[PDB]
């Protein structure tokens, strides 16, 4: 089995034959069609955040392919069907947050790419109880994003309380942003796009965005409340600390602030005046099973279509030195 | 009309005779049996708050007086009535946020003894649509409390979302803590009470807390994890740094963590940790005229007792410093 | 000032000439342009529901005119803006509901048309603190039903509780019917709509329906399961009790029936069935003042199109038996 | 093994000697300290309900007892535990409501004593995944009703969204409505508790219900009314046609209410003033796994103790005609 393995962090990654996976119970194999990228496979493979992954480690959490395999006693999962490994790997079913539709939160949790070998590779294992079905209507590279981008997102609008004609600002028209934004209209809601970047606001108008807006060239916040008075909910994507005191203060009163980027250090926050104002700052990042198939449905009847173009398994330290230079507009993904 | 007025900010109250209030449309005039004392009357008579009250000022927001006087067309209340007049003073009464019910959110709104002249006087004057009505049950001086740190407090549990059942963090057993401790327990919740004394922990203990903590001896912290797996809800009351800190690390993956005092400068929260944890932050300040009237209940049913001391009108000045130097255990009450 | 006017039950209303309202304080006189005819109009003629009108009365509770004269402090509405005079005429503001951003449900308030004088009128009267603004999109013929079912079918799809991507199943594509399905549509909502024949299936197919049903050629409950597998929410609009019946044999578990209709007697529930699924069973009309707002500015983004019929206000009684018999295709607004 | 054993419907059961369970995969091996017993056993006899149970049938819901053998892979359970087996037996896992945590949806479940054999036996088996972890404080004999009746009444008061210090109304006092008014006080909520005997009413007195009434000496509605102005939530669990009328309308506008008794037949609503005061009917029994944890907390923290009454197995007929005249005043659990 060829695949691209991270055998120590920084230094780049060996395109190498290793052993295919072997099944023990509930677990399935997946012959990958497809794998996207995003920042949480350089986070990864640079080993740069608090609980560092196991090395050697084949990366990847957005994983397409078809099941090849099934383990003794795997009835719902069958042979032919194609699925998604995404980064919630497993959960252990049992737990406060497992109990309660709240998988992304189990302390037992393993993660795809992560904690265990994802779909760097040309065969990837995953447990049955825990892969996505992706819809018969989608190509395995086009709806790779939605594993990642668009699940965590949708859900982010979700916790974000807005409610279809209220107004959401998303701060990082990005790899993340520009598909939270088609999620957004989808929701019925009317979205500011705000971005540092003439083209990117092209981009969002593009896209559907109601108001984008050069961050650069207007004051977002102020032209957020003299435009629409403030906004109910604003996705946090842009989480250095400048967007993220912009994303804030573009919520009015008794607005929610819902963060879905994992910045480097703690960031600040006026509490003064998110005490007198009722502000919430929500966390949010992936989804539960459940969340999945919602966000792959929308994919599914056209609501949202990420913007995609393919790299080989070969080009992987390429396409990383490519996203730490920010010429990735939108995702890649990987084709094999 | 004696009256104890701020002419200028930092410089000592002067008790002396000013015009009594007259009155127009919609207002009452109540005769102040008494009115409490909270830091916020301090932040007004310095003036080192952003918006600033503008001078002179008769502060107090925790007035409890009997209406001596209704202006023509008061439907509502009636001559003889001993009502309250509370932070909230006055409302548009059709923006976004008062025709939903949130009228602590009104950006017109009026606030008593900052923006209009409050409670440090016999007489004070507020509209009628605005006032709480006292219970019968109930003694001036010992309800005067619930118009902030009452209803505060009750308000923010309600927001934190905590169920009967749930174990809460109450960080700070000062003015709004040791009233806020009881409100938790007649919510059907288990409490610990984190503060920075023993004398403190054993008045926590006394009141009804099934874990107090002091936070010098113990990492509290690391006790409640220990001992109770993290609180579903932590009410932030001491917002200085380490106590800030401490709070939101006690809440547990999923939580929120509700802040009611308001610090000096911004405050850092591990933004990262937020999002992997499903974790919010909500602001909350005050109440809801109908969050008042439930608020009151409490106290009207003999669930929440005010630990309140009695001072006069002339040693306004003597009770600021004594509280700048930290040892009013509860809170004290203006007595007229 | 010529008015249709009920002289009593049952018998033909009368165009005749009375007198022009007075105002006292807090009200405006509205010259009418357009008011709309619905069903609640039939019923405060004949009388028919449990607690009457006092007659004589001037029905109509979807009046759209221009404010001609304003009473003394006036706060909002100025001479020559555009208002519309609800069914919510007026309320208390001091009730559990009015505190609560409940207005609908205060037991002091007065209905337009029925415990007031309504807009079947050239000129009627109404507090400034209640009447609808409209925008300045719209106009006042097309936009008179967004009063009534406009508000009533949007509040009802909240109430609902369906979010984005999940299905909806609306019986009777009627009156209220043909604008709900448009709201569900701007709310993400895929819709499902039942009536009973051939003509309002491609009708409700027409204004966006995914899916169309003659509920007299198809089981529409075997239609909606076979298709869907059950609708989140479904919108009672024909309470008739077949379809009341279909209606809720075609909500999945933990689903919710919204009624919106108002039957002759009472209908029969299989509680049973409701106790082991976990189905909820709600009532819902009209609107609060807030939810008026929302209702509008979707018709005046576009999103809702009322279809309609102009007729003169000498007809009444002609619109009356054509209601009584089914002619009317959508709903028929006076114009003045 | 000694079991009772329901041969035929209608028919006397047999106590008699049948093989113990087998143990498959993931399942454990309980041999039976106690079974409560209540009418669902009773209809499971009887075979009166739309889908009957297969026969022969081991009745037995509510079973507690210690296991002593764990399939292989049995991690989390360990022989020696004391479980309980409740009537959610299995959930499948992976559908629209497992997903969700709404397991007592799920339409693939099997229910403990009525699809597969459950307590009234010395040994009984179930999924180790599913079944209750019954706390030390408790007896199983006394814990046995918390499986049945009091993680329904739980839930029901969960669902009604009442919340402390509002009023609650329990309609029949007698299995579950002697549950459900401790919880509803240890929720902080204020009782009306409702029946037709004076023995009753001073029975509920007795566990902390605020206000009694003997519905065949006053009126209850208009007490309820006249009292407290109608409760916001109302727990339905008599549910004969004259205790669901009057249940409903002690519900005010806005308010809810949850029935969890299982009518033999439709029972009529005033749909018509369902939508005018915007009241909701739910329906709501049994509970979620998280909600039985919650549930059997309450009882261990000593806040909820049901009345019991012990009987040996062999009295299952003479218990069950004790059933059907009334004579049960609370619960009764079979003793082994
Ligand atoms: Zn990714
Ligand atoms: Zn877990
Ligand atoms: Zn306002
Ligand atoms: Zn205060
Ligand atoms: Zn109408
Ligand atoms: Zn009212
Ligand atoms: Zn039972
Ligand atoms: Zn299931």
């Amino acid at each position: 089995m060829k695949a691209a393995v991270v055998n120590e962090f920084k230094k780049a990654l060996e395109i190498k034959e290793v052993e295919r996976p072997k099944l023990e119970e509930g677990e399935v194999l997946v012959k990958i069609e497809a794998c996207g990228v995003c920042h949480t496979d350089l986070h990864a493979a640079h080993g740069d955040w608090p609980i560092k992954p196991k090395l050697p480690l084949i990366p990847g959490h957005e994983g397409v392919g078809i099941v090849v395999e099934v383990a003794k006693g795997v009835k719902s999962i069958k042979v032919g069907d194609r699925v998604g490994i995404p980064w919630l790997y497993s959960a252990c079913g049992e737990c406060e947050y497992c109990l309660t539709g709240q998988e992304t939160l189990c302390p037992h949790q393993l993660n795809g790419g992560y904690s265990v070998d994802g779909g760097y590779a040309e065969y990837c294992k995953a447990p049955a109880d825990y892969v996505a079905k992706i819809p018969d209507n989608l190509d395995p590279v086009e709806v790779a994003p939605i594993l990642c981008a668009g699940v965590t997102t949708y859900k982010a609008l979700k916790v974000s309380g807005a409610r279809p004609g209220e107004w959401v600002a998303i701060y990082g028209i990005g790899g993340l942003g520009h598909i939270a934004l088609q999620y957004a209209k989808a929701m019925g809601l009317n979205v500011v796009a705000v971005d540092i970047s003439d083209e990117k606001s092209k981009l969002a108008k593009d896209l559907g965005a109601d108001i984008a807006i050069n961050g650069l060239k207007e004051d977002p916040v102020k032209a957020i409340h003299d435009q629409v008075g403030g906004v109910h909910a604003a996705i946090s994507v842009a989480v250095n600390k400048k967007a993220f005191e912009q994303a804030y203060q573009s919520v009015k009163r008794g607005g929610t602030l819902v963060v879905v980027g994992l910045p480097n250090a703690d960031l600040p926050i006026p509490i003064f005046d998110t005490v007198l104002n009722g502000v919430s700052v929500k966390g949010s990042i992936v989804g539960t099973r459940k969340d999945m198939q919602e966000a792959l449905d929308f994919a599914a009847r056209g609501k949202v279509r990420p913007i995609v173009e393919t790299a080989e398994l070969e080009e992987i330290n390429e396409v990383f030195e490519r996203m730490e230079k920010g010429k990735i507009n939108g995702r890649i993904v990987l084709k094999l």
